[PDB]
């Protein structure tokens, strides 16, 4: 996240960190055995790591699990990014407290200018690099869609939304993706692409979880 802030420990309990010796996506918990991530996060060997702060101490309320299966949308298209969405199964389910809880998946859509939550163990400089070691939280309007399509002229779906601050300085970016969107309690979106990081007229993309709450119950529901 960048131009963000530290959340403060267990502060966002349905963040999770998908590891595979290191950090590489976020992810969000939905329900004791299940987490909702990006697509593009996809890999094998996958462990799930919940009710982390620092990612590298041990501090107490952290647990591993293992990836049980990874599904990713069946209609996810690598160079557009359109259906960015993948559900993960954990091995076993997570026991729920204070530290570690579920978020809800949206009844609605939400409109532009709903203030929502983002965050991430992703990069945090724009230009350059630099990984935190603890959760970094971010509050970011969802922008209206003309302003997103004016943004990135034919790249942008009815399934992705835009989400930030047009004149920079405040975005997600590398290590964030399929992270939790959060607005009104209910996970709106998931990180997805962007051009570059906090780059001014270069918001963030998302994908728009309200249009695949019935993928996502359905899917969940035979598996
Ligand atoms: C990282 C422990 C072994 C499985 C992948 C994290
Ligand atoms: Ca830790």
């Amino acid at each position: 996240i960048v131009g963000g802030y530290t959340c403060g420990a267990n502060t966002v309990p349905y963040q999770v960190s998908l590891n595979s010796g290191y950090h590489f996506c976020g992810g969000s918990l939905i329900n004791s055995q299940w987490v909702v991530s990006a697509a593009h996060c996809y890999k094998s060997g996958i462990q799930v790591r919940l009710g982390e702060d620092n990612i590298n101490v041990v501090e107490g309320n952290e647990q591993f699990i293992s990836a049980s299966k990874s599904i990713v949308h069946p209609s996810y298209n690598s160079n557009t990014l359109n259906n960015d969405i993948m559900l993960i199964k954990l091995k076993s389910a997570a026991s729920l407290n204070s530290r570690v809880a579920s978020i809800s998946l949206p009844t609605s859509c939400a409109s532009a200018g709903t203030q929502c939550l983002i965050s991430g163990w992703g990069n945090t400089k724009s230009s350059g690099t630099s990984y935190p070691d603890v959760l970094k939280c971010l509050k970011a309007p969802i922008l209206s869609d003309s302003s997103c399509k004016s943004a990135y002229p034919g790249q942008i779906t009815s399934n992705m939304f835009c989400a930030g601050y047009l004149e920079g300085g405040k975005d997600s970016c590398q290590g964030d993706s399929g992270g939790p969107v959060v607005c009104s309690g209910k996970l709106q979106g998931i990180v997805s692409w962007g051009s570059g990081c906090a780059q001014k007229n270069k918001p963030g993309v998302y994908t728009k979880v309200c249009n695949y709450v019935s993928w996502i119950k359905q899917t969940i529901a035979s598996n």
